[PDB]
């Protein structure tokens, strides 16, 4: 046990590695390789979607891309008023979880009713890759137009062929993977951060051995069946439960 | 099988990897499938060159695994860029040479080296992202060495073994291992069949 | 052993080159170097170390070998040292050069033309492989012993929910251990038993 | 409701630095907030 954390400490100290590698590998809780890790001083976005707007046949297409895993979003406007796009950004907002938007400075999207949506929905609006995606998702459409008889179809093909059927990459993996596996492995760190604030709400009196006295308040780290970890005077060690007063602590 | 990716192919139109992939078939079935449509690789090896406190610093990756290699010049010149592609196919399987429009990338000596080692060189989102993930780590780790091709090599080393990311949790060393092991057991799989 | 090396140094036309080998495939790395002081032994180390995963080196007592560079290097490599195959393999390469002398004008294109001619141009053995295959599948075949019994516990680290025959709610989290195309399998308070796929859920659980 | 409790405890604390069986009896709030009310004033401790 305290020969992981030793050898996990000299490992990072060496290579500066990820916590999730040092807890598999060591086979340490995770909130232990999480301190570790924010004790180093050298090692101290997923819901950020990108809007634009493009001309077919005619026709209004607006497109949004999820940024870090290249998933796309598109619709086909009757005009490009400020409520169409107020729409479609509150049906996108519902859908998937949107905390930061990147647009250009149109006229549609510097409007009082997108203001009023991003008002709502507690959106961060920026003004300045869709570039990219409007190539692509044209030359898709050119494809396999043949096979439909509105544009409105063509569209939502050439979607779904975008986001499953193109493989790519360092794995090869197509865009809805990329975009599951992203907003999962954030999922997994909001929840560990959640554990970890709520067990930092103690303190810790422990006996050395061959003493009568209580040492210093060292904080709890982690509170096993049998062992304590704790922290004091910037050092990790491992107390038997027999020899600690675990109390509560108020010092906000 | 080849009326399923026939049928795969008439919707969706998948290349022929993808459906020699998932249907099992062999590559001339599916280069033929896709070559009689009018609509429409473990060896493709990207390159770059980069500066960094007034060096130059090259830059190749394996892009199905995501494999770094790196090195240090003290010139831009077109002799040295064909001993680091020399040395690299002599110690890797190179096919497929992916570059950008470059002063070095267009010379007589990595022309002749092209020839010599059979490699097919053609010019153009993966290399900007190893270049930046190796400058986080040569600045992650700059005060462990004196000289900067010590910290240049022990980033190379630090992200082909001690970076275990991505979604199948894997370093860089293991994945180009496993993958040219694999496509060598098909291509004796398909000789043998 | 599937990852030990061993080093040596050798001269040719007046020069000092490197030589190291894989031993276990017979795979061939080679350097041309400017002397032959611990630094430029500790910088081919490095990169050797970089490249290819080496855990088991063996030297002979040599000068250059035989440093604080050197040993520096296989320190923060985590290697284990031995001073006391590449005699032979320089024999090979010594021949090899001069088989393909004429071709370049330098002594460095020549021995990287000879480095890749033994590596992938020179098929015998038994089954009819060169040495680039040879280490592919040597590391290949340690690799997934390792990672196949790691794999298990990591599959083991699921949870699933489950319902039973007429009873409406949903089981408590029992432990996953295969999952089929038309059946699930789970441990359950000790009890290994076959679910249907639809009326199984199989979570992570961060909680 | 006890919110309003809540926002009169806090200024009867920064006036008087009560002490939190105090508040919860008189303002009728639950205990763990009280004792986070003494637990934020720099000058007192919870005991
Ligand atoms: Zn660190
Ligand atoms: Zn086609
Ligand atoms: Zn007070």
């Amino acid at each position: 046990f305290l020969d992981g954390i030793e050898k996990a400490q000299e490992e990072h100290e060496k290579y500066h590695n990820n916590w999730r590698a040092m807890a598999e590998d060591f086979q340490i809780p995770q909130v232990v390789a999480k301190e570790i890790v924010a004790q180093c001083p050298k090692c101290q976005s997923p819901k950020t979607w990108q809007m634009d707007c493009t001309h077919l046949e005619g026709k209004v297409i607006i497109v949004a891309v999820h940024v870090a895993s290249g998933y796309i979003e598109a619709e086909v406007l009757p005009a490009e008023t400020g409520k169409e796009t107020a729409h479609f950004l509150l049906k996108l907002a519902a859908r998937w979880p949107v905390k930061h938007l990147h647009t250009d400075n149109g006229d549609n999207f510097t409007s009082s009713a997108v203001q009023a949506v991003c008002w709502w929905a507690q959106i961060e609006h920026t003004f300045s890759v869709v570039e990219s995606m409007n190539h692509q998702l044209k030359t898709i459409i050119t494809q396999i137009r043949d096979q439909a008889e509105k544009i409105e179809t063509a569209v939502q093909m050439a979607v779904l062929i975008h986001n499953f059927k193109r493989k790519g990459g360092i794995g090869g993996y197509s865009a809805g993977e990329r975009i599951i596996d992203i907003i999962a492995s954030d999922l997994q760190t909001t929840k560990l951060q959640n554990q970890i604030s709520k067990i930092q709400n103690f303190r810790v009196y422990f006996r050395e051995g061959r003493d009568q006295q209580w040492k210093g308040p060292a904080t709890l780290i982690w509170k096993g069946e049998g062992a304590v970890v704790i922290q004091d005077g910037q050092d990790l060690k491992v107390v038997p439960r027999r020899k600690c007063k675990i109390i509560k602590d108020y010092g906000r």
